[PDB]
């Protein structure tokens, strides 16, 4: 349940990273912004690097999501955080 909602957030981070790669493929750079939909359980953010060659997607749990993995992140290299024990997507 709580676990299920963590995996939901992971699935959305991944869908979002796939969209970012489509923009990168057409433009050679990541975009300045990306509209993301928050939930009662996670707040999502997209942060490109200054040179727009990298990014970080984050899902930050709300107080209503008492999950041991805390904030989840996913970058332009596919690196998932927390690095162990937490990601299944």
């Amino acid at each position: 349940g709580k676990q299920g909602r963590r995996f939901d957030a992971q699935q959305y981070l991944v869908t979002s990273a796939q969209a970012l790669e489509r923009h990168y493929s057409r433009n050679g750079l990541y975009p300045a912004s990306q509209s993301l939909a928050n939930s009662p359980y996670y707040s999502f953010s997209y942060t490109p690097t200054a040179d727009k060659f990298g990014f970080s997607l984050k899902a930050v749990p709300t107080n209503r999501q008492s999950d041991p993995c805390g904030t989840l992140s996913l970058d332009h290299k596919g690196v998932r955080v927390p690095a162990t024990n937490c990601w299944s997507h």
